[PDB]
């Protein structure tokens, strides 16, 4: 394959597309024995050359790790996310599908078809890993095989055009808790809200309206309502055909945080719109309920954190406003104005990709991990793990020397019923000057003093998008 | 896996153990569209850490590669040759094998079992796949599937025990000519020659005796004989005794080389052994009679050239008088004395794994391409591709450049009748700095420019023995 000597497939992000099987990598430290499940993660990674002769990271193909860890060793599994852009491309020898989110770029054959790459989550759920990208319904795979099924829409009572790459588990239910944006088509202002029971079968779609077309990547999830923030990372027709990148920033609209009740009989007067001044998020750590308030914790930065989906009046980027940190944004439902209660930053320490151990989704919860931007370190850029401690504040970090980059940590649970936080953090280290990767495995709680095993791979992964931990049982592998 | 902190384990000897599929794989250059066939090649890659808690370079497990070059693209296939030993370790989740050539070192449930690492050669007869290690029978694959069939004894015809890794194809017949030494048992003195049909049938077996048991890893083939150096890299059950490596060498043995009849009934009394003094050849390019003399082309060195195999008097290595030029071998059939007719020095560069157009196997030959070591080059070795005409006189050498080394080169032919030479050379190229390999395709006769197409693996293979291309149809592969 002949592919663009640019940034975006060069280097770091030279195309690797590995399929491949290998047990038992060489490691260092000790693997718990108590482990017995699998991390998937999946990277953007292009099968073939863009179209346009340059794309973007956020637009390769979906390739899905997964890391089976049993028996004190760590195996891996490599596959594609054979989605119908995977699959019509791969028969066609050549990229059908053009730029980001741009159907305008596609070539007339594949007008009509899903453009997702399935390259933003490997979650599993239901006995299924779900390939996740926010364009589409999710695509579907078997996490013991890692085949592909297809595009998941419910026994046709999915109605919505699309379906997130930021799925929740409320532990009440074991319900996965879903939005689809853009669900009646590209740049509309409607919404699904989607349940579906552990069984994998749709509970309800309920369908609104939010107060513009933005990014509606992440959201939270309490025990009565979804959370959704509107942040103007903005798209539109109009800007596909002037060329554009279909998303850009506008430092000019104000910012929403919607409380969007958790019920199929939602209608749109049922909803509560808080707003605040201009101001970029993306990720949820997480959200939850006290009294009459709801309060949600993300990464917040003064201004846009995506430079390929620019300033839309022009402004180059700005880095140092695209630093984000830890704030918690809480609304209170009782509350006569449209004000947020509160906006309060939790940490000074500078970081994105945040976790929890999920099984605190939508309650009040002491721990959160994230991926660290600590500038003062030497550099030959997300060095760090970060745990911060809501009851304390008490904050851990670890660095990974001067010549690694971190990917977004998972949190393992050492039981069903373990304390919070109790159990593991795995995570993949970018080795750059080995040119290949590590899988380190913390114990959650206490990351400073290192990882207690480190698994080598032989290879390197691409820039990752977001994983999750299944234990075996819930995978189809063994007991 | 916790290999040992060796070099034999770590860096460039790090274990790998991918087994992976890529098509299409990144490029750079003109993959000629004439090419339709695949190249295979084979690297020792321990399966599991050693008994020992070291290991040398020749005792990892053969693990196979495929570049399947079709439609001006490369693509990769990797699997395991699954030997006996790799069945028997894998069940076992552990090494029972131990040292290189040392039943005393194996585990008590391995015993009466073939130590094949199949990890010498990957090569191509009869429609199968030839995973070749010379202490056992062959080991032989599907060429398409890369599945493992097993070991290859010919119904029983086959009594020795033992099969090279160093086959030759008669062009006037399109057999297989192949030793076995150590055929009736560690360190033996007696060989086998096999003659195979192109159907893969065994033709005949003949036995004889050597001067001295001695590594017999490579020979020569004429249309009527047998061309059998004798190098005392020697070995004994009294060195594994006494926990030495195998093989040692012995500068106080004379070298011989034999002529023996490719005939079915041969006797010992047929054979002429040729006697000179002491020095060290390992490899072929090519044999061929002329009149009533038969010549031999060698990488000749003063000494040894294995420093894991050491000097038997206990003389630390010598690097300089390990550096092996080409020298012409030739013995008159008629002469009254057994020493040589000449001994001819054909080039001053140094290097090792000769290679010709295998059309010419047995025949006079005008082209041979080497790896060369050009130790006046800068380094941050075997840092060249080189090419002698024997009917001119001239050299032509490619360098790699600073940071890299390259593996033993293939010749492909343009097609069945082009003229010698009329085709192109691939060989893996390590590129050291960014700890990946590529697959360099070179016009045969034309190498001072470089590359016309260069493949890029994204990940790094590791130190390889020999390969071979075949064409698509000799593979079962499409046409
Ligand atoms: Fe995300
Ligand atoms: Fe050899």
């Amino acid at each position: 394959a002949h592919f663009p000597d640019t940034p975006a497939f060069t280097g770091f992000n030279a195309p690797s597309r590995i399929e491949c099987d290998i047990p038992n990598l060489v490691h260092e430290g000790t693997i718990p024995p108590e482990l017995n499940g699998a991390f998937f993660r999946v990277q953007p990674d292009p099968q073939f050359p863009p179209r346009l002769g340059d794309d973007i990271s956020f637009n390769g193909d979906g390739m899905i790790t997964r890391f089976h860890i049993h028996d004190g060793q760590c195996d891996i599994k490599q596959r594609w996310a054979k989605t119908n852009k995977w699959k019509l491309e791969n028969a066609a020898g050549k990229a059908l599908f053009g730029s980001y989110r741009n159907p305008l770029t596609d070539d007339e054959s594949v007008k009509g078809e899903y453009r997702s790459t399935a390259n933003t989550n490997a979650f599993v759920f239901a006995g299924k890993l779900w390939a996740m990208k926010e364009d589409s319904p999710s695509l579907t795979m078997d996490p013991a095989t890692m085949e592909t099924f297809g595009f998941e829409k419910f026994g046709g009572k999915m109605t919505g055009q699309t379906f997130t790459a930021h799925p929740k588990v409320d532990p009440l239910t074991g319900n996965m808790v879903a939005i689809g944006y853009a669900a009646s088509g590209l740049c509309t202002d409607d919404v699904c809200l989607y349940e579906i029971s552990p069984d994998g079968e749709l509970i309800y779609e309920a369908w609104f309206k939010v107060p513009y077309y933005c990014m509606m990547h992440d959201f939270g999830v309490t025990k009565d309502y979804l959370v959704l923030h509107i942040v103007p990372s903005i798209g539109s027709w109009d800007r596909l055909e002037k060329g554009l990148p279909h998303f850009g920033f506008d430092t000019t609209l104000p910012v929403y945080l919607g409380i969007i009740p958790r019920r199929a009989d939602l209608k749109q007067e049922d909803i509560r719109w808080f707003k605040r001044e201009n101001c970029f998020a993306s990720h949820v750590m997480n959200a939850f309920q006290e009294g009459t308030k709801v309060h949600v914790d993300v990464p917040e930065a003064e201004n846009n954190m995506f430079p390929f989906f620019p300033d839309v009046h022009g402004a180059p980027f700005n880095p140092q406003q695209a630093m984000s940190r830890l704030t918690r944004w809480t609304v209170d439902m009782a509350s006569n104005s449209d004000e947020f209660d509160s906006v309060t930053r939790l940490t000074e320490t500078a970081g994105e990709f945040p976790r929890i151990d999920d099984r605190m989704t939508g309650l009040p919860y002491r721990y959160g991990w994230m991926l660290e931007m600590d500038m003062k370190r030497p550099v030959e850029l997300m060095n760090c793990l970060f745990l911060k401690d809501h009851q304390t504040g008490a904050e851990q970090h670890w660095w990974c020397g001067p010549t690694s980059s971190l990917q977004e940590p998972a949190f393992i649970p050492r039981s069903k019923d373990a304390p919070e936080g109790d159990g593991w953090i795995v995570q993949v280290c970018n080795r750059l000057a080995d040119h290949k990767s590590d899988l380190l495995i913390f114990e959650a709680l206490d990351i400073e003093k290192g990882p207690v095993a480190t698994v080598h791979l032989p290879f390197a992964l691409r820039f990752g998008l977001h994983g999750n931990w299944a234990n075996a049982e819930e995978i189809g592998l063994a007991a």
